[PDB]
């Protein structure tokens, strides 16, 4: 009112000084600091360095010379300097830098494309390092708002750098526009005024990350809830008033502060009451919310403008309950701040409970109707206990995916193959495998992605399946008729029967398999499901009717016959760590287009949706997406009777929002088990990420990476002669080495600690003896510089040695194994891979289909290598080995050691098959034979298991792990043995045990029972109480129990 007006320079907009002529480009340089005047600020001292060379090569007679400042301006009026380049063709680029003498002015050896900008006469400006097309567009981005860096945290609190030591710092608002300078170039829209502050704790702990930002106060009377109905830009001036900076702002503090405490005690979604349905959606920042209700066959049958609760920023609406069934969505009026316009867009519900066909709509939905339950849906019990320590640890998980099930499966019906319902066709083979499985102590399936996904096209009819007429690729691809594999638009062949004879010619020098497979996966059913659409309803296009509540039954349906046909507990993979999309535009954006920017994680500088988890990043660190994650397991665990949930990319989510999560899941139903996979993240300065380390002792699990590496051998970044020289245990790292590896006997002896370390539990304080002899506890074995261990209980510790995403553990050994390995000799060595895990204190995980020697043919990331690269015959005629090269772009680099190692043995067939199937069965039903394999608790791994077989000169590649149910033990835990010892010998010698001499140990009923179909037939225990084991083989022993209990096998005190 007494304020200093804020304003542009009073200078016009510059136009062009030269255009440049033919064989010519010309550079402006927009002295903006002058043109505010004072000084006419010499330009003899300004020059430009031209060089040309590699990448750029358009100048015509660059001084190379580096020093030589000669190339000074060739004229100049207010606005600056400009300089006339002699070129040699005009179509091209040139390579330049600017300068003040040797000095310099934009920290980049900037460049001027001619394709861009085509009448290569382009301006550039003081420490800016863009190209701009003309001066008055480098003019106005000098003066117009630009980035993200303010960031409005709390409803007094605005962090900025750009208003540092600024007389003039101020937060404009326009409810309607853009905020922009006047007819007279000025800033007439309503401000408050910031008075420079410190930043507190409560907001120093809020956000670490922006802690030393310059802080700034607004007056403790600013109505806030009017500045978020609008854009909200923060300015800075100096004394006389003229604009140095203005940014966007970031308002994910301040309505966590202003909102979030109100709208957490609110229930969302179309939710029935017996009121009739009330609907609700968090929008604090929308100036309208409409809800539109439409008709089965999509028409608009009503608008209802919502009720908006000014604490709590939701809109709300109550109506009939006849719109049970009803589809709808909110019609929004919102400002959007990467538009920077108030957008007009019909959303789906992010708390949807049902969809329409390809999630267009969501819908009104009751999941307690008997209407969407199967028969007995509410006694549905969990079949295997997950109560205490102990009973976790006897988890042992198949991860599973609904088309890998049934896809291939002549024996599911076909119109069951890929759907949830493939789980009913009680006599496939897919089914009474996995009954088989169940019975021999496999007792999770884990599902990859069954929330709705947003990759796969659930209209049925833009969609072709590699089991289908080729002609009908052709409808629906266009990029088919394109291809060199056009001619098979009229061949009356299928895909699949096309892809087969393929094979024949198939090579690394003609790829054609993946060829046609790579536009294949464009439009087929086909994809692991990473890409969240919407977070709790089941995917469409595995029902067998993507179209309303159907989905809901059918999923239903396929979770009794987990849990009672096939007698299996059930893990749902989860991604709340992104969005498949955000912004105003993308049609699978839905959070991101409902309250803009509160739901994304953003750069702190550009305010750009962070892609670090691959996509758009998610926010979990703020309250309603906290609670939005909360409220979707509860409906998961409640309504689906889910009994647990893998967190993708876990280490993206803050330690006390999972933990948060847990509590609220605990309180629904305390067996719940919570666990994730996390290794990057790098939000360590946000929070305290939710990481193998820091999430130690809280019950929460993670995939150890440890044993995985050392039994697989190498690592995920591997690639060509890598992927061969890298043995692993499980492969013959250093006893059965081939033809490149290096691997010293003590990089040998170190992988076999990661291996029993992780076969104790990989506990941070499990001692136990290194490679060298010495004394080490979990935490002081080396992991790549980290320490080894890191759990408190074994059952926070996920082990595995094959998973969906890198290559199968099958591969890997085809690409490890020394050719004198023959078939059988591979064989074994999958199932003795495996037994580090099935036999190991930690939570058993692994790939469905191991027990078949899985293979996907190399590929190392197949989430879109379609039916063909991702198939399990459940028939047992092949592994799926040897079908075509791997995708180029993903596997390319390693097409020479692919072709190289590839037909070393023979792909195996039912026979080999069978064999695996029965070492993995035997495997499982020890883990499960008696309660030391799993012992649960952490204090009682220390004081029970022992290793032998350790030191410098211990005989390479023996695991010998012993269980102690003795007097130093503390209670006998079985009635039948006093301690168990796990021999596993990944070696070609056979090997004797000599210490448990003359001690009545004996081996295990179960693998005595499997003759010489056991991973143990051959091994001879003596009278004298030595053990013979014979190569690449598993021998589980026992001390058999008394009348009272014995000395077992006590621990050491090391
Ligand atoms: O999201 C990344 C990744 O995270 C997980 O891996 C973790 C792992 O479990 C930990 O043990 C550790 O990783 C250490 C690793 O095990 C060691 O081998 C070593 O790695 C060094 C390499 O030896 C060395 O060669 C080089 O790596 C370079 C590569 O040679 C080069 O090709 C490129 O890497 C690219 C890959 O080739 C390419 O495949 C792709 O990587 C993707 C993964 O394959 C994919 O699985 C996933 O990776 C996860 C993985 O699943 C987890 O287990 O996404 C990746 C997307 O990037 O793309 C790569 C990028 O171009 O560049 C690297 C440059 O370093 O150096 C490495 C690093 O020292 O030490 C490892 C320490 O990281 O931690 C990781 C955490 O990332
Ligand atoms: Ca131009
Ligand atoms: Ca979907
Ligand atoms: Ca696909
Ligand atoms: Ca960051
Ligand atoms: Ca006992």
């Amino acid at each position: 009112p007494q304020d200093v007006v804020v304003r542009l320079p009073d200078v016009a907009v510059p136009g062009e000084a030269v255009q440049a002529s033919a064989r010519q480009a010309v550079i402006h340089l927009v002295d903006i600091a002058g043109i505010t005047s004072s000084t006419p600020a010499d330009y003899a001292t300004k020059n430009l360095y031209l060089w040309n060379n590699e990448t750029c090569d358009a100048l015509s007679a660059p001084v190379a010379d580096w020093n030589d400042v000669s190339t000074t301006p060739t004229g100049s009026d207010k606005y600056g300097p400009y300089w006339v380049i002699p070129l040699t063709k005009e179509s091209g680029c040139i390579n330049v830098i600017v300068r003040d003498g040797t000095n310099k002015l934009i920290d980049s050896d900037l460049r001027v494309s001619f394709s861009d900008f085509t009448d290569r006469t382009v301006s550039v400006i003081a420490g800016n390092s863009a190209v701009y097309d003309s001066r008055a567009d480098a003019f106005r981005a000098a003066f117009g708002v630009a980035l993200a860096d303010a960031h409005w945290v709390d409803k007094t609190t605005l962090l900025w750098p750009g208003g540092e030591n600024k007389p003039i710092v101020r937060l404009y608002y326009s409810h309607s526009s853009k905020v922009a300078a006047d007819s007279n170039g000025e800033f007439s829209d309503k401000y408050v005024k910031l008075t420079p502050t410190t930043v507190n704790q409560q907001v120093s702990m809020r956000f670490p990350h922006l802690a030393s930002y310059p802080a700034f106060k607004l007056p403790d009377d600013v109505n806030v809830d009017e500045l978020l109905q609008g854009e909200t830009v923060a300015i800075a001036a100096e004394s006389d008033g003229i604009l140095s900076s203005a940014t966007q702002v970031q308002t994910a503090g301040v309505l966590d502060d202003t909102y979030a405490a109100a709208a957490e005690a609110l229930s969302y979604g179309a939710q029935l009451t017996d009121s009739g349905v009330t609907f609700r959606v968090w929008a604090p920042t929308a100036q309208q919310v409409e809800l539109v209700i439409y008709s089965a066959d999509k028409k608009v049958i009503a608008s209802h403008p919502m009720t908006r609760d000014s604490a709590s920023g939701a809109w709300s609406w109550q109506g009939g309950s006849d719109l049970k069934g009803a589809f709808y969505r909110y019609a929004m009026t919102v400002y959007h701040p990467q538009s920077r316009k108030v957008e007009q867009y019909e959303v789906t519900d992010p708390y949807a409970h049902s969809l329409s066909t390809n999630s267009e709509y969501s819908q009104v939905v009751d999941l307690n109707d008997s209407a969407l339950k199967p028969e007995g849906w509410d006694g549905l019990t969990m079949p295997h206990a997950q109560k205490t320590k102990a009973d976790l640890a006897k988890m042992t998980i198949h991860e599973s995916h609904i088309r890998d099930l049934s896809a291939w499966d002549q024996t599911v019906p076909a119109e069951l193959r890929g759907k949830y319902l493939a789980l009913t066709a009680q006599e496939s083979n897919m089914v009474q495998h996995l009954k088989q499985l169940s019975a021999s102590g496999v007792t999770h399936i884990e599902l990859l992605p069954v929330f709705d996904l947003a990759t796969v096209n659930e209209f049925s009819d833009k969609v072709a399946d590699i089991q289908q007429p080729f002609s009908r690729l052709c409808e629906v691809n266009s990029a088919v008729k394109s291809s060199e594999f056009a001619g098979y638009c009229d061949s009356g062949s299928t895909v699949e029967e096309v892809l087969t004879q393929l094979k024949q010619n198939d090579s690394k020098d003609n790829p054609q398999v993946q060829a046609l497979n790579t536009l294949v996966a464009q439009t087929d059913s086909y994809n692991w499901g990473y890409d969240p659409f919407h977070y709790t309803v089941p995917e469409g296009s595995y029902a067998t009717d993507p179209e309303g509540t159907a989905r809901i039954k059918e999923f239903r349906t396929m979770i009794q016959a987990i849990k009672q046909d096939l007698g299996m507990n059930v893990i749902m993979d989860v991604v709340y760590n992104h969005t498949n999309a955000a912004g105003p535009t993308d049609r699978t954006s839905v959070l991101d287009k409902i309250v803009p920017w509160y739901y994304q994680r953003l750069n702190e500088t550009t305010g750009s949706v962070e892609s670090a988890t691959c996509c758009s990043d998610s926010a979990p660190e703020h309250r309603m997406f906290a609670k939005l994650i909360a409220d979707s397991l509860a409906v998961w665990t409640t309504d689906y009777k889910i009994d647990g949930f893998r967190f993708d990319l876990m280490l993206y989510h803050p330690k006390a929002q999972i933990l948060s999560a847990w509590e609220r899941i605990k309180a629904l139903n305390p067996d719940i088990y919570f666990f994730g996979e996390g290794w990057d993240s790098n939000q360590s300065d946000r929070f305290e990420i939710a990481s193998q380390i820091n999430l130690k002792g809280t019950g929460i699990g993670t995939f150890s990476d440890r044993l995985r590496d050392a039994v697989r051998g190498g690592g995920p970044f591997d690639s060509g002669d890598a992927l061969r020289q890298n043995q692993g245990v499980g492969s013959g790292a250093g006893v059965l080495p081939n033809e490149l590896t290096t691997l010293s006997d003590d990089q040998a002896r170190h992988l076999a600690d990661l291996t029993r370390l992780g076969m104790a539990g990989n506990l941070a304080d499990f001692v136990l003896i290194d490679k060298d002899g010495a004394v080490k506890r979990g935490s002081e074995i080396d992991y790549n510089g980290a320490p080894g261990g890191y759990a408190a209980d074994p059952t926070e510790v996920v082990n595995y040695v094959s998973k969906h995403d890198n290559q199968t553990l099958w591969d890997m050994i085809s690409y490890k194994a020394a050719q004198e390995a023959d078939l059988d000799t591979r064989v074994r060595m999958q199932a003795v891979s495996l037994a580090t895990v099935m036999l190991g204190q930690g939570i058993a995980f692994d790939q469905q289909g191991s027990e078949l020697l899985r293979s996907k043919s190399f590929t190392r990331d197949s989430y879109d290598s379609g039916d063909w690269f991702n198939r399990v015959d459940y028939s047992l005629q092949d592994n799926n080995y040897n079908v075509g090269m791997p995708r180029s772009s993903d596997d390319g680099s390693n097409y020479d050691i692919i072709a190289r190692v590839k037909d070393a043995v023979a792909t195996p067939g039912e026979t080999e098959l069978k064999q695996m199937t029965a070492f993995y069965q035997e495997l499982t039903a020890l883990r499960k034979s008696s309660p030391l394999f799993t012992l649960g608790d952490g204090a009682t791994v220390m004081k029970r298991v022992d290793f032998r077989n350790t030191g410098a000169d211990q005989q390479t590649g023996l695991l010998v792990m012993t269980i102690d149910d003795g007097m130093q033990a503390g209670a006998s835990l079985d009635s039948r043995v006093d301690g168990i010892v796990v021999a596993i010998n990944a070696a070609p010698e056979s090997r004797t045990l000599q210490d448990f001499a003359g001690t009545s140990l004996q081996l295990s009923a179960i693998q005595q029972a499997a003759g010489d179909r056991s991973l143990a037939s051959g091994v001879q225990v003596a009278a004298d109480g030595s053990v013979t084991l014979p190569a690449w083989s598993v021998a589980v022993l026992e001390l058999p129990q008394g009348e009272s209990q014995g000395a077992g096998l006590p621990v050491s005190s090391k």
